């Protein structure tokens, strides 16, 4: 297992100008046929040249149009080709090849692959080597000239980057096209597409160089109506770049284009971006509403690519948050200004510090720039990407608007056309702080150590108010954790959003403060303050740390009704049942230790019930921040919580909080259930395929919300709502009722209306199946296998694999049944979809990254599971890397 190390980069000693490819697409086959147009490096020093190429079938090479020797001047192991120096010329010269591919039974999905009936590349990160012989790196830039011949029947739309220069009929019912894209780019960026797709398309005209631009996005033709959103949100994506950032698109067209079977979300190749359908396809009738938050990110996030990583490109992987963090960063800004919704921007912190915090607190914990790697898939990681768009972040919220725009024009103009490393990032974001500063000596050599040190920072407070001087002071602390990174954490620079609240009036005691942590520890003084107030911290959530705010329940109420800030309004409440979590916790597993015939549970603070029926009766307060406010935080934010975390304790636990509340509350849910319905429901725009309003889509969340809880407490005659509720044209309301209705013998009726309602769109029946992987059933294990004997069966769609079996796994009942049961089935789906795609069987390995924060029963049965994936003999490098990185073996 090769390791490789981020200080060990070296330029190659060789340099690739020019690409023509031929790929010729046949019944059983697929013939690649490439000339390099080569060069040698001054870093050169007379090695081997070796290409990458893997499970390649040669038919020949051959240098300046001679045929290599096999044996004599080459070698090839199906990994590497390596032609020995002597063979090699020492000046420009030309290398060719003809090696053969199978698209049709590419299941990995990487490389060149057949998605039912449209043939589709995916090269990022090391896929453009099961096309053809590279030097696969991103800092190998070349210009492409690629054709593509095929049955013109089965694929008349042939699309590839840059211009398309020719399109040729070829005998026996094929055709050719051929584009030409002359500027540089690395091979990762490449795409080509063949297929019957159909389109919509519109014309784009962009802000300052009046340019028309061509915007085309495809689909298979019975999913052709569901593009429309997809292109409203591409042109909403060119006006943000436009507006925010002064950035126009550069080439004459831009191609988006959904396949069925995608690993991920979607891919920048340049001017033609490449879709998971559930991310560029939905409908009102046939997609729930997430789709549609959904859609508006992916497509922004591979349009904002055009600039952070396709213009300004990666030097090598290691700088991978270098676009990846900085675009969900600039998609994130995007999708800020245009849902218009603070639930936005609590979505991505409520990920962040579930999934993230978990991932940075286990043993697959890195820094958003890792040291080293095996496996350059596995690096693709919420670290990397929503650590670092909160990195991103900070420099925004340090610098201001004004200057993070001085400071981000500055990056893209300097490096525009060229490759670039997470300091080139901080260097431009340096010289806007020294103009900030008015001070040419400061800098943010600190920053860097955000890219470098891994683990979540701890900032803790300590206040002091002397009344008599009107002076409150704010003492903060930082604090990480060691882990197997660094033995020694280093301060870090912080930026601590602040607001100081007058607990008698809710007002504002000071202006727009952002305290720059730097040390260990400091105090804040703040002067003429005329009474003691409630600090408002971290607002907007300005750093990626665990709060410790150290405020009473008193205090954070306080802020849950009167704060002017979403997040910390958010963390309040989050706050709040934190400590009424662990409480419970505490005492039901004490219960269960000491083996009580009786014990007593603390009750939940009676003003807390009371504010969050102020909130929810407050006709001017947001839905979306309402349905945050009745729930729990996520199991994954509670376990960095607990130490050996028992989950039927902690399910006890939260049952008894969501029974405490419902206890009070109840009626108050009832009554919005109903009140909400006209507005939420409304019908006035479901045929208007470009009419989409974020705040309707959150009132239906909170009626969805509401509805689970009336259900789950058996709230009176709440069946009759649940079968009305089915009858709803909106999926998000009838897939909700399939939900609800777990707790009711109406189920496996709802169950079968759905079904019946999904199964004619190959989108909606994932939702469906996710719906049902995700209820709450006693019988669940018996539901999916009947999903796998029904519906899912062998599908090799990575969709279909996930959604029958992810849901489930956040079961914290069943799944962590304490016979192991859950973790065998999902182990047994993990080495089985390993056979053909070991991207989508690492994705399958998610629930074992809490392993070792859980009791030590189910500690040792997820270890099990565990180590027996790892003993197969068959097992993919990607996730021997993985398992063995997150066993500590
Ligand atoms: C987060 C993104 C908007 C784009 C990213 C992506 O598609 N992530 C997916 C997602 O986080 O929703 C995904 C990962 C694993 C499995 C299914 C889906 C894509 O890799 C990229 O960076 N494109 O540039
Ligand atoms: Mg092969
Ligand atoms: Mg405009
Ligand atoms: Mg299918
Ligand atoms: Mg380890
Ligand atoms: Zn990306």
């Amino acid at each position: 297992p090769k390791i490789h190390y981020r200080k060990d980069y070296k330029p190659s000693g060789f340099i690739i100008n020019q690409v023509t490819l031929n790929i010729n697409i046949h019944d059983q086959e697929t013939i690649v046929r490439s000339v390099l147009d080569m060069d040698i490096s001054k870093h050169n020093v007379g090695e081997d040249l070796v290409f990458d190429g893997v499970g390649l079938k040669i038919n020949e090479i051959s240098i300046n149009n001679k045929k290599l020797v096999e044996g004599e001047e080459y070698t090839y192991d199906n990994e590497f080709l390596t032609i020995f120096s002597k063979f090699v010329p020492k000046s420009k010269f030309a290398f060719s090849s003809e090696v053969i591919i199978h698209p049709e039974t590419n299941y990995a999905l990487t490389g060149l692959y057949k998605s039912k009936n449209i043939i589709v590349s995916q090269c990022e990160a090391t896929g453009f080597r099961r096309i053809t012989f590279f030097i696969d790196r991103p800092d190998m830039m070349a210009k492409y000239d690629v054709t593509v011949t095929a049955d013109k029947e089965k694929y008349p739309v042939l699309l590839s980057n840059g211009d398309k220069v020719n399109e040729f009929e070829i005998p026996g019912g094929r055709h050719g096209a051929r584009f030409n894209d002359p500027p540089l780019k690395p091979c990762y960026l490449f795409a080509v597409v063949a297929g019957d797709l159909k389109h919509l398309s519109a014309t784009y005209i962009t802000k300052y160089t009046k340019k028309k631009v061509e915007l085309y996005v495809f689909s298979e033709e019975k999913y052709v109506s569901k593009l429309q959103w997809a292109l409203e949100c591409l042109k909403k994506s060119m006006a943000f770049d436009e507006d925010y950032f002064g950035l126009e698109y550069d080439l004459s067209r831009l191609n988006l284009v959904a396949v069925s079977d995608f690993n991920v979300g979607a891919m920048e190749n340049k001017g033609l971006n490449i879709f998971n359908a559930n991310s560029l396809l939905a409908s009102k009738k046939n997609s729930i509403d997430f789709s549609y938050a959904r859609i508006l990110t992916v497509v922004g996030h591979e349009y904002f690519h055009q600039y952070t990583g396709n213009r300004v490109t990666l030097r090598d992987w290691f700088q991978l948050t270098l676009k990846e963090g900085l675009t969900v960063h600039r998609e994130n800004l995007f999708s800020e200004e245009m849902t218009k919704t603070v639930t936005t921007r609590l979505s991505h912190v409520d990920l962040l510090r579930s999934v993230q915090f978990l991932e940075d607190s286990s043993p697959l914990s890195h820094p958003i720039r890792p040291e080293s790697y095996v496996s350059m898939e596995n690096f693709y990681t919420t670290t990397v990407y929503d650590k670092g768009s909160e990195v991103m972040r900070m420099y925004l919220t340090i610098l201001g608007e004004e200057y993070y725009k001085k400071g981000f024009d500055i990056y893209i103009k300097k490096n525009d056309g060229n490759t670039a490393t997470c300091e080139d990032f901080n260097y431009a974001m340096e010289q806007a702080y020294k103009m900030k500063k008015a001070d040419n000596s400061a800098n943010l050599n600190q920053y860097l150590l955000w890219f470098s040190q891994s683990g979540t920072p701890h900032v803790s407070f300590k206040y002091n108010y002397d009344a008599e001087k009107k002076q409150y002071s704010i003492h903060v602390n930082q604090y990480t954790k060691p882990d197997e990174n660094q033995k020694e954490k280093k301060p870090l620079f912080i930026p601590i959003s602040v607001g100081l609240i007058n607990p008698e009036n809710g007002k504002e005691m000071i202006s727009q403060t952002t305290l720059e942590l730097t040390k260990e520890s400091d105090t804040f003084v703040f002067n003429n303050i005329a009474v003691k107030p409630i600090p408002s911290l971290f607002r907007g959530f300005s750093a990626p740390v665990y709060i410790e705010d150290q405020l009473t329940d008193e205090e954070r109420i306080l802020l849950l009704k009167y704060d002017s800030d979403a997040f910390v309004r958010y963390n309040s409440c989050t706050n709040i049942y934190m400590k009424q979590i662990l409480m419970n916790y505490n005492e039901f597993l004490k219960a269960k230790n000491e083996k009580l015939e009786s014990f007593q549970l603390t009750p939940v603070n009676a003003q807390f019930i009371d504010a969050i029926k102020y909130l929810l009766e407050d006709p001017h307060a947001d839905a979306g921040f309402k349905s945050y406010i009745v729930s729990l935080p996520q199991d994954r934010y509670i376990i960095n919580f607990v130490s050996n975390l028992d989950t039927d304790v902690l399910a006890d636990t939260k049952e008894y909080i969501y029974k405490q509340i419902g206890d009070k509350l109840n009626d108050v849910y009832y009554k919005m259930f109903k009140s909400l319905e006209a507005k939420a429901d409304d019908l006035t725009y479901f045929n208007d395929e470009s009419h989409v309003d974020f705040d309707q889509m959150n009132m239906r969340t909170l009626r969805n919300t509401l509805l689970s809880l009336l259900s789950k407490a058996q709230y009176p005659n709440i069946l009759n709502e649940i079968i009305e509720h089915s009858k709803s044209p909106y999926p998000s309301n009838w897939l909700t009722s399939l939900s609800v209705s777990a707790y009711f013998d109406k189920y496996f009726e709802l169950y079968d209306k759905t079904y019946k309602l999904s199964k004619d769109d190959e989108l909606l029946l994932q939702e469906w199946l996710k719906t049902v992987s995700r209820s709450d059933r006693k019988d669940i294990y018996e539901i999916l296998k009947k999903l796998e004997n029904e519906v899912l069966k062998d599908s090799k769609n990575p969709n279909d694999i996930r959604a029958v079996y992810l849901p489930f796994t956040n079961n914290l009942r069943r799944f962590h049944d304490i016979s192991g049961k859950g973790y065998k089935l999902i182990a047994e789906v993990i080495t089985k979809t390993d056979k053909f795609n070991p991207m989508v069987a690492t994705q399958l390995c998610e629930p074992f990254k809490l392993w070792n924060k859980l009791d030590t029963k189910r500690q040792e049965l997820m270890l099990n599971e565990m180590n027996t994936m790892l003993q197969e003999p068959q097992i993919s490098n990607n996730l021997k890397e993985y398992l063995l990185r997150l066993t500590n073996k």
